[PDB]
């Protein structure tokens, strides 16, 4: 269930982590970080197994690099760029 959040400094900051991971495989070239837009969304991440009932949270975002727009989705329990794909601009 993602349910929605705001786009504070931690939600800026999560954009920021994923567009220095892919500036490292440098597939996408140089991207430069310019803002993550709404909506955001948030995912309680449950374990598996184990005594520990949370095992992390997922994070989808939309984030401008390069004055364009890509789709990033984040696992930080642990840090985990899932996906990272342009995107068009949300309704």
């Amino acid at each position: 269930e993602y349910e929605i959040i705001d786009i504070g400094p931690f939600t800026q900051n999560l954009g920021k982590w994923a567009v220095d991971e892919e500036n490292k495989i440098g597939q996408y070239g140089r991207l430069t970080f310019n803002k993550v837009i709404r909506p955001c969304m948030k995912k309680t991440i449950y374990e598996n197994e184990g005594f520990r009932e949370i095992k992390g949270y997922e994070y989808q975002l939309y984030v401008y690099a390069s004055d364009k727009l890509f789709r990033a989705d984040i696992s930080e329990d642990g840090r985990k760029l899932l996906r990272f794909n342009g995107a068009v601009p949300p309704p």
